[PDB]
């Protein structure tokens, strides 16, 4: 019983967390195997970052400008190279720790586990997800760049995104571990912005599965709907659409329960057209949008990671 | 900036988790040194927990009757003692991984990280509080029994948390490491419940202070209070009484933002009288309790653990 934002133990990855420095500036990277991954801003001044142009600014480098310390163990950084928007330095030693890890870029809905560093040392963990316009709501301060997010599959750590910036707004962006932006962003100060947001339709059915499993029942009811009536309401609330597949995926969910995912939505656009009532729902009095399907299925199920 | 509820990473203690079996029961015991630390109740049967003697219960096994798994290796149990709630088997090996460790027993409205685990393997990390009425409001299944509760310091874990079981609200009850139950509960089928709890004041403050950080405003007024009359309409909300004692945790984020403490407390009573009125706080449409005031300043001010 119970229900939280639950994150994936962050051990595999601690082991991977190391600082690299380029003249003044320190941030974060990821060592696996011989190579250290790490945002390739920390090659640029303040005053390259208003138009920097990244080739030109690293065939300048040379290996001996990075400093790589791994706890109290510099690595010799014996060659570098760029992949998109992530520099990649190659050092003398391989990680003992390195996990099984595969890289993924993700689709916005999934959630992640973010651990947040600074210096190279983990400071805590939590739960995100990807929004629908491509920013995350973390928690991220001054030095905290290059703090990778992470599922795990097994005993395998699928990195899915390394943290680049803070938008004006107080969200974030960042890229995937091979260095593409997730949404439009670029590593250079411009006037860019996050877009509009919506609310991930699917993960809030999941949720209100969630609080079906735990027993709670209050917001259902005996009405059904079809998908396009739905997905009117929807875009009404900036819902995000309701999709065939999306259906496809709560199919367990509603197996479980007993509860055809139509009959859900009907009471989803009851909620919206309603509101809550003064009542809750799992501890919250808002609708919660950042619990996947698999989410739930793995935390009322038990699923392990060795 | 963002705000996000957020765990100590949890390596130092994933590499302590081990399986122990004792008859049809499984649960999850900490490894630290050459001791397995797990609930006692695995000595019991189903019958057993009607009303267990088990001082008696225990005289009756053998080294041999407990079976500890760590990963793929058995460990062999070489003694056993009983300290309160909590059995310790010696076994013959020391964890090559323990980490730097105290043990320590919490007051209400204290927070720590949970690592839930199922079969020895940890499966997910969350933040908790200690409830005033001494249940904690975790995510626990079927076999979690035996996971446990910790906060860091630095590079020293602080176990404060071991699962025993669901009470009938769903709520969670156990122990310190020692054994020692938090609350009234006791390690038998009884009628026990969790009393009526209490909302915790000192947190509630520190998270205004938390959103007040981030940015937002929108709360505060231009009154203030004595700390006798804001009491007063505590006790009325079923809050917490607010002692001297707190007013001087909340001094460092009171210096800080500008705002005294018993203003905040006059912005907090305006909350508790009129509502939130459709308006949210850091992502929140109730108030929140389980950050303490070291929880806020630790994620605004970016404290690291090697």
């Amino acid at each position: 019983s119970g229900f939280r934002k639950m994150a994936f133990p962050s051990g595999k990855v601690e082991g991977c967390m190391v600082q690299v420095t380029c003249g003044t500036t320190t941030l974060n990277g990821l060592w696996l195997d011989d190579v250290v991954y790490c945002p390739r801003h920390v090659i640029c001044t303040s005053e390259d970052m208003l138009n920097p142009n990244y080739e030109d600014l690293l065939i300048r480098k040379s290996n001996h400008n990075f400093l790589v310390q791994a706890g109290n163990v510099q690595l010799r950084v014996i060659g570098h190279s760029m992949q998109n928007c992530v520099l990649k330095l190659k050092v003398d030693t391989a990680n003992p720790k390195t996990p099984k890890y595969k890289f993924v870029r993700i689709q916005p809905g999934q959630t992640f586990s973010v651990l947040a560093c600074y210096n190279g040392s983990p400071s805590g963990v939590y739960q995100c997800a990807m929004r629908p316009n491509f920013t995350i709501k973390g928690s991220f301060l001054n030095g905290s760049c290059g703090s990778v997010g992470f599922n795990i599959d097994y005993d395998c750590v699928s990195f899915c995104y390394m943290h680049h910036m803070e938008l004006p707004t107080g969200v974030h962006a960042g890229t995937d571990l091979e260095g593409n932006f997730y949404g439009p962003f670029v590593d250079r100060q411009t006037a860019q912005a996050a877009g509009t947001d919506t609310t991930i339709t699917v993960n809030v059915l999941a949720w209100l599965y969630a609080a079906v499993i735990n027993g709670d029942r209050w917001f259902l009811n005996r009405f059904t709907t079809t998908l396009n009536d739905f997905n009117l309401v929807a875009m009404k609330y900036n819902y995000e659409p309701l999709t065939q597949d999306h259906v496809d995926i709560l199919g367990p969910l509603s197996a479980q329960t007993g509860i055809a995912v139509l009959d859900m939505c009907a009471s989803l656009k009851e909620l919206l057209q309603n509101g809550m009532n003064g009542r809750t729902i799992l501890g919250s009095a808002l609708l919660e949008d950042e619990f996947t399907p698999f989410d739930v299925v793995r935390q009322c199920s038990g699923v392990t990671f060795q």
